[PDB]
């Protein structure tokens, strides 16, 4: 398992973070999300990578990219990227894993 733990918790044992806010620059789990990120709506004016929206049916698309949908996934986020992120640079330098011939 290649999951990055919480590093902003203190439960002891911690949490591991399933979410990453791009406006915080920083991964963190949903329990301090939802501290971090108090009532406010319809986001708190802060983005995400992948959030869940209203919207649920089967998968999930990435925040700015309908044409490309998420086929990858980022260790230091610890949440699921597109290939097109990881091309443009949001992800270069990122940790991810692929598919592989
Ligand atoms: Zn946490
Ligand atoms: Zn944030
Ligand atoms: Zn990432
Ligand atoms: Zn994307």
């Amino acid at each position: 398992a290649e999951k990055v733990l919480c590093q902003f918790c203190d439960q002891d044992p911690a949490q591991d973070a399933v979410k990453t806010c791009v406006t915080c620059e920083v991964s963190y789990c949903d329990e301090c999300l939802k501290a971090t990120h108090p009532n406010k709506k319809p986001f708190t004016g802060h983005r995400l990578i992948e959030p869940i929206p209203d919207s649920h049916i089967r998968g999930l698309m990435c925040l700015e990219h309908e044409d490309e949908k998420v086929n990858m996934y980022c260790v230091t986020d610890d949440q699921l990227i597109c290939a097109l992120c990881k091309l443009v640079g949001r992800h270069r330098d990122h940790q991810v894993a692929a598919l592989s011939e």
